[PDB]
């Protein structure tokens, strides 16, 4: 029995059928935004969602059976179990059920290759991320103390300062929307932001080049 | 006769004459925006367009003759045939007739080299493009469900959500124009967009570095 | 006595205790933005700041003792001494005391590695920075003379021209916010800014690629 | 006499004295924006400008003497002669006299190295620039025909369309400022701009990577 059930679970066709269920359910989720289409086929849509979630849950049961230790030590099946379990509980969280469509990435081998390649790079940049978060923390405290009183919408609390600094980093309306109105009152805020812009852009560039060399040295040898 | 006609078609000078026709027709298309110049020489312009399209169509006939199987299996001549045929039909589509100027790229060898080099890179990034389209699909459904009611202009339907997410990806007015007005009502939309910005920017950077390594390894060996 | 005191200063645990003091003081600085929390525990916060600054100052004394010549010839301890001394003087400068949190970078070995790696790149780009500053100087003088009278907010003095040019370089509202309102009066300002944008973007790209090759050649050999 | 005059012109100190004149004249040009400083020392400033331009012109005469054929076949001295001659003619052109400060780049060896390195890259990208200019031409004609009537400020003539397309390429207010107001009337303009944005960004990325490989292969061998 274990032989038959594992030869079914690890068979190509079981994964293919759940892929087709994933694709049809993704189209289903894409169609429920329409008020008109919901009015047309609410009952059919809900029925389809019930049957596909039943098949996905029984699939998760079979998979957690065939590999019990491996299921909770494999991030892909961990993610599948988490998304299925989240989709299971009814009432808010309805929005996060759309993350089940990421299971299309779980099933497809090429998408899995891409995502593993993407994840393997973070170990090379955790350090720079930590430095950047500390630098953001420091300059956000400075911005809140300096401009929080006169411009509470942008720096009144620490969080809005973190937000404004992330925005200035992105270089989106940093001068016209933030710095120039600050200079309308605090005429020497550029001593804060021009060094901030220089520093944060410089660090982002260095992060990119470090990523380049780490992804290239695995090929140069 | 086949000898003479192919020695004329594949001759340097036939392609050169059609190049000069392409250049003169490009100037012609560049001049028809002027209301004043149209008033001045409408009849001369229309006459020139008729004669050049006749020469281009007879050229396409001769080329489709000398290489019949090759014509429909060669993307350059496929594009030339398509643009000439589109320009042929009269009445809207008048705007797309300007794409005939891309035939200057078809004729010139260096432009052909550049375009082939550009196309040869997409096989290395189709996977990342597919992942990005799926990710855009998922977060666009989420954005439509969350913000479609209170901000229908940006997320009322799925398409406007795809548009707003592409824009936020470009980092054009993502905070002042979208996120901050959302926080005016939904105070916790940054939990959606800050991860979205981080993720989408990160994926774009990885796409660029993968393109770099694929275009460099063809030289390192 | 010198043996014991240096075996204490260069011991792992003294640096670890000052790290924990750094972290607790960073949380403390992060909490003083709250008007509510200040009202709650002003006396406790001030007491903690006094005791931690006393420990940091005695630490700086011990370190400047164990290595006197090295202290003023080591940029890390130079920075630590500078930030501690700045934090020492009471009354403005209260904002700059937050830079003591950068001492977390001083203590942590990995952060030190990152920062040294970042600094080692500037010798490869001082030349390009000098050229860019000269180019900014020249075009800022030009912008002040041309547009300073009709648009004094952006080019009335040299400094506001430097600012506007840095902004245009960043590509933030360069056309809608600057160039188009200029063309509302000076219709041929794009002859100034389009070459400026082309040139400044081109130089920034070349700076990035030069940084790439300098950081890669240290690995290729 | 030729021996003495060339040993003076090509001597280190003649170039150093003209460098000091360049630096002092650059400060002079930097000070004339001030209405107050002009009121203070107009006569002194004009006198200094007269004497430095006399020394620069006699220097250009001596240099064009020592190397007559080389002077008009050397781009650096060509630029020096051009800027000095432009500065010579009085009356508009007063703004372009500031380009004499680029002669600081001419004199300094390191700046010359940087600029030659920058120029040596364009031969590798003239082709891509030509393709991009043709693509801009085509889509600008399309934009003028489509949106010139309803939005003449952005596409009424060909030039304003070239400008708007360059701006959209830069990704500055492309959606909120251009595309969305167009969709207020022409609801299907994104079929024009989303492909335009994709294409133009993609080509710019490929230009950058080609520059990288051309500047790296000169080192890999
Ligand atoms: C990943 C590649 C495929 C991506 C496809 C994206 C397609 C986007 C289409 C957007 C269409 C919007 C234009 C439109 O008018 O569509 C109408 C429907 C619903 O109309 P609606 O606005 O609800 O009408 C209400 C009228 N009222 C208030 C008076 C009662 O508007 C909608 O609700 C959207 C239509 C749903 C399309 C679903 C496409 C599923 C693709 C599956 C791919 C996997
Ligand atoms: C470890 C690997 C993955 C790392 C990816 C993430 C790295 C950054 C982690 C940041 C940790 C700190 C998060 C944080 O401080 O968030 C604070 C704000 C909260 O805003 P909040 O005050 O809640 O606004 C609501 C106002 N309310 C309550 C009255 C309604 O929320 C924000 O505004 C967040 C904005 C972005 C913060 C940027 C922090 C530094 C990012 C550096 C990343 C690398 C850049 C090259
Ligand atoms: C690829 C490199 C070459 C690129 C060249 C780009 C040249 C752009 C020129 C833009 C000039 C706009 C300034 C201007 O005032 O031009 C006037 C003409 C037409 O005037 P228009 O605005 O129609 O006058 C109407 C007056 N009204 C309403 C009272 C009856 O405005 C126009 O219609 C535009 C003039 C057409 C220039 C065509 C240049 C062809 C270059 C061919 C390269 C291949
Ligand atoms: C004006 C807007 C776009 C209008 C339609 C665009 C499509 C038509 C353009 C045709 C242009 C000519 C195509 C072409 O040159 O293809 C050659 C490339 C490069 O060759 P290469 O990789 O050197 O040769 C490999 C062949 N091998 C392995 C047997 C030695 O070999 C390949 O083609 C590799 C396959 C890549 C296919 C991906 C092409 C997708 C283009 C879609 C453009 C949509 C724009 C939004
Ligand atoms: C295969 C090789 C070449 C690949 C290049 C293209 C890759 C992306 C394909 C996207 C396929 C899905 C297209 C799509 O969903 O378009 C939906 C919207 C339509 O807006 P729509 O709802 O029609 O607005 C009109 C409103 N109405 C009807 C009432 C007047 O139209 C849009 O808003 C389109 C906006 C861009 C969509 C971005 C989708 C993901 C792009 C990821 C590309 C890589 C990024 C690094
Ligand atoms: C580096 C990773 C950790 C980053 C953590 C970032 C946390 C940001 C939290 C922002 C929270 C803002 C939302 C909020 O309502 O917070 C309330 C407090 C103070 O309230 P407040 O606005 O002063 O109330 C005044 C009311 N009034 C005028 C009527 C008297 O608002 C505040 O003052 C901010 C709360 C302080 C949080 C400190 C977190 C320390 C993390 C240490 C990490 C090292
Ligand atoms: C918070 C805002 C900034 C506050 C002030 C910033 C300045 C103080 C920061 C001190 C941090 C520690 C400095 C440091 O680690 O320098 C080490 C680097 C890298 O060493 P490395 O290149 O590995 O060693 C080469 C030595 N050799 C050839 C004999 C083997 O060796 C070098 O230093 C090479 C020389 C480069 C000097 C350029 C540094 C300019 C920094 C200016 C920052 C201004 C921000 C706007
Ligand atoms: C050496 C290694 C590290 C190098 C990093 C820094 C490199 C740039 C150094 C710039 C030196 C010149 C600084 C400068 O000219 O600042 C002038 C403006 C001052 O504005 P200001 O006139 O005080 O405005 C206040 C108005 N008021 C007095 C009536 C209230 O202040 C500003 O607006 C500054 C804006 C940025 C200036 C950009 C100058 C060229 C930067 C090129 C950097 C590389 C780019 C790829
Ligand atoms: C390359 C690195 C060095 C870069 C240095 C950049 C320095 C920028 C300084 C900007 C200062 C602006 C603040 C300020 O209030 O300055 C006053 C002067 C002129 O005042 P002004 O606005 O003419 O007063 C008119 C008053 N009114 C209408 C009632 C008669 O405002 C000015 O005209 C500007 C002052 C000229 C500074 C020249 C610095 C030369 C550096 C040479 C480097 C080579
Ligand atoms: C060869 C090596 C160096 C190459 C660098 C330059 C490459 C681009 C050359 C462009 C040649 C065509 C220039 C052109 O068409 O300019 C037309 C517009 C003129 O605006 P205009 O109609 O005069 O506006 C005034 C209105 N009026 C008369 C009534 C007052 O003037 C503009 O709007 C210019 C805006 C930029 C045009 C962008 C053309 C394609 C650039 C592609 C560069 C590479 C991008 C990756
Ligand atoms: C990459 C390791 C793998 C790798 O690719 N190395 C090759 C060089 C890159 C680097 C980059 C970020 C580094 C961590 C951070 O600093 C924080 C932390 C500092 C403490 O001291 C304890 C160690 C920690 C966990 C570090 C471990 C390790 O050092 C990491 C993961
Ligand atoms: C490049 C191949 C050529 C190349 O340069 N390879 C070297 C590595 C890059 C990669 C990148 C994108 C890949 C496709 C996508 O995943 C979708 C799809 C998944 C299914 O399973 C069926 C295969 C498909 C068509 C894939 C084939 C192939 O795998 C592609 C073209
Ligand atoms: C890097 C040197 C180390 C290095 O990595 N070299 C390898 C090539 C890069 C380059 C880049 C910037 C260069 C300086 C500037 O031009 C200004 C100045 C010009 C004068 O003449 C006097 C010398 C100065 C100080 C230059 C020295 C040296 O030339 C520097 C530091
Ligand atoms: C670089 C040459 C030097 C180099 O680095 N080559 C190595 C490969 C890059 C390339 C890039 C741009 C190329 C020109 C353009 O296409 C326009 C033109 C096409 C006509 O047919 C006549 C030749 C022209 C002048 C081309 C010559 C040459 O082909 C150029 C300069
Ligand atoms: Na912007
Ligand atoms: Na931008």
């Amino acid at each position: 029995m274990y032989l038959r059930i594992t030869n079914i679970v690890e068979s190509s066709f079981f994964t293919k059928f759940i892929i087709y269920l994933i694709v049809l359910n993704g189209i289903t989720m894409g169609l429920e935004t329409s008020k008109t289409f919901m009015q047309s086929f609410g009952v059919y849509t809900t029925l389809f969602k019930q049957i596909v979630i039943t098949i996905f849950t029984i699939e998760i049961i079979l998979r957690i059976y065939v590999h019990r230790i491996s299921f909770f030590k494999d991030p892909w099946s961990l993610f599948d179990f988490f998304v299925v379990a989240i989709s299971l509980v009814p009432t808010i969280l309805r929005v996060l059920r759309v993350l089940r469509l990421f299971r299309l990435v779980t099933a497809v081998p090429q998408m899995r290759k891409i995502v593993s390649a993407l994840i393997s790079v973070i170990p090379g940049m955790l350090s720079v991320i930590a430095l950047m978060t500390l630098f953001f923390y420091i300059f956000a405290i400075m911005a809140t103390q300096l401009f929080g009183e006169r411009f509470p919408e942008w720096f009144g609390t620490l969080g809005e300062s973190f937000y404004t600094l992330f925005q200035v980093m992105t270089g989106e309306s940093w001068s016209m929307g933030i710095v120039r109105p600050l200079m309308e009152v605090y005429p020497y805020a550029w001593v804060f932001f021009i060094p901030f812009i220089f520093v944060v852009t410089f660090v982002m560039i260095n992060l990119v080049v470090a990523i380049i060399v780490d992804a290239m040295a695995i090929l140069n040898q």
